[PDB]
């Protein structure tokens, strides 16, 4: 039904994996070497010469939030009316803007850039913990008393930044708690412990 | 007006919320926020994200310029057909953005000695663009699908900034210039992008364009 196909890296693709593996789904992973990469043939076919690329069924969509956006459409993970349908797309936004620059540390500044980013770190962290703070309290998702695409982004965007600051959370007590929560949901749990995660690299340049 | 636009007095990532908001005819405020007001720091305080736009839908407060195109999109029926259509034009909307951060990393931090090199690369970022025009009714119709969606709006913007920035830039994509010239023919449209309101703000905050 579905496939992924994608570098064996986490990267822009663990959020949409997380949410597959949590939402009871299955689908193939299609790995890409950087040396298949390097070829030049996949490359040009991709629309904006970039992974991941996704297919369901005759559909095949590129652009991580895209694959994310498309999920939660179809599989009802995209709040319950508008009005939380843009909320759910303000949060991930939100997310995809911190992962831009915590993709630019990781690949083009990390040995000059950690220090400044690491003491922004808790500012750009900030608007989440509000954003759980105004909704029941912090006690059930990002947006709405449903999971949401966006959940298994801000999930991801918390996880790999307490590898690279830890204890990043310890002063945001509903991020705190929302990450221990979500984690312990079966599936997702099963999966964060499974190979298929835990023996990829975050990141494709062996740094984190 | 149920709309209202919070931002500073640029066209910038509101240009394309404004030219849906005037195509579609639906009516909105802006509110203009100086330099000297967002340096005093409550309103920068106050936004989510310490940034802008801000967004009003009544009693529904929207920031990022995505979140609020995605919104008018869902409301306004600008957001496709079906479910595949939906995500064929956020496909389309997530590489405007891509080659929009581009544009602004140019424009605010590297101009001088990046613009040619980056003029350089344009083709290739363009060509995406010209490849989906190409796979839908012959590039004679939008960006997807046969009805105009908040991504074509986008587009539309990317377009016409990379123009003034690398004038003829399109003369190597016969369907992006057709596409061009086609919806700033349409007359809500076209009214809007030559009246004041639009043609006396800068594209960018910068001087730069
Ligand atoms: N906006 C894209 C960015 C994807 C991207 O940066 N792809 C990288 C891997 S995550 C890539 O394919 N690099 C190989 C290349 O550019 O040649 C998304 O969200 O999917
Ligand atoms: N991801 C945001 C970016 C918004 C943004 O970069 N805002 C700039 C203006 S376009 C800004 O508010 N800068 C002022 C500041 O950061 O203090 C969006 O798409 O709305
Ligand atoms: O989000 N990224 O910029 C990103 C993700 C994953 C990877 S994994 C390896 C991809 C292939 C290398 C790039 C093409 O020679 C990245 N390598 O460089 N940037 C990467
Ligand atoms: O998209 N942008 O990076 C952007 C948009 C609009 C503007 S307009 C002026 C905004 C005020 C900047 C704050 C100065 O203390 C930008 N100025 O710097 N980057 C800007």
């Amino acid at each position: 039904p579905y496939t992924v196909v994608y570098f064996p890296v986490r990267g822009r693709c663990a959020a949409l994996r997380m949410l597959l593996a949590d939402q009871g789904q299955s689908w193939k992973e299609e790995v890409v070497t950087v040396e298949t990469w390097q070829e030049g043939s996949l490359k040009a076919s991709c629309l904006y010469g970039q992974l991941p690329k996704f297919q369901d069924g005759d559909l095949t969509l590129y652009q991580s939030n895209t694959i994310l956006r498309h999920l939660g459409r179809t599989l009802g993970l995209y709040g319950k009316d508008q009005q939380e349908a843009a909320l759910v797309d303000m949060v991930n936004d939100g997310v995809e803007d911190l992962r831009c620059k915590y993709i630019s540390l990781i690949y083009t500044n990390y040995e000059a850039g950690k220090d400044d980013y690491v003491k922004a770190l808790p500012g750009q962290l900030k608007p989440f913990e509000t954003l759980l703070s105004q909704n029941q309290g912090g006690k059930t998702f990002i947006v709405g008393d449903q999971i949401s695409f966006a959940d298994y982004n801000l999930l991801d965007l918390l996880l790999i930044h307490e590898v690279l600051a830890p204890g990043c959370l310890d002063a945001f007590p509903l991020l705190s708690a929302y990450v221990g929560r979500l984690s312990a949901r079966p599936k997702l749990k099963a999966f964060l412990a499974s190979p298929e995660y835990v023996n990829l690299p975050i990141n494709g340049n062996g740094k984190q």
